């Protein structure tokens, strides 16, 4: 089963709970309430997943240091907040973008049906530019 497979390889990697030194502590890179220090951002994800043709609406968040963080970064913290709900999860590749909006009208777009393209990785943006996450993500049938 290679679909099955390609969904592991996305499983795999977004689903590991560090990267390069940062973590999820305290399910910060799920969802929190807590208050924030003044050096801290809350990155709501504002979006639907729908799964054959019907439409769920997971709360998720994720709490960051203001700073300088790579695409790399960001994507994969992204992508383990998506996975706290279900996504990459069973035998069936998602389809549809997640996307980092920024405060002045920027995006970077994160096709969710592949990994980041490695030439992507090094991009620079700081957290406190980032304004909130939307998606629409598809996954065609329940596993069965
Ligand atoms: C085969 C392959 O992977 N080739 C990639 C490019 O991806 C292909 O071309 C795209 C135009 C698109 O059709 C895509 O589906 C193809 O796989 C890749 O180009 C980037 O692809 C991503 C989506 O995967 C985005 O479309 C990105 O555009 C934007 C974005 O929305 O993310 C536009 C946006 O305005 C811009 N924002 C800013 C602030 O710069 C961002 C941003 O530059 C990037 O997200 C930072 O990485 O990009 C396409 O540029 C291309 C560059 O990674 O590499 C191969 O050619």
């Amino acid at each position: 089963n290679s679909e099955k497979a390609l969904v592991k390889k996305l499983y795999d990697r977004y689903s590991k709970d560090t990267i390069n030194g940062k973590s999820n502590k305290s399910r910060n890179w799920v969802y929190s309430e807590r208050p924030l220090n003044e050096n801290q951002v809350r990155i709501h994800l504002e979006g639907t997943y729908t799964v054959a043709g019907r439409v769920y609406t997971p709360k998720r968040n994720i709490t960051l240091n203001k700073e300088v963080v790579t695409l790399k970064e960001l994507d994969h913290i992204i992508r383990f907040a998506h996975i706290s709900y279900g996504l990459y999860m069973g035998e069936h590749l998602p389809k549809g973008n997640i996307v980092i909006n920024t405060k002045n009208g920027g995006k970077y777009t994160l096709e969710s049906h592949k990994e980041l393209q490695k030439n992507r990785e090094n991009v620079e943006i700081n957290t406190d530019d980032i304004k909130n996450v939307t998606f629409e993500l598809v996954k065609s049938v329940n596993d069965i």
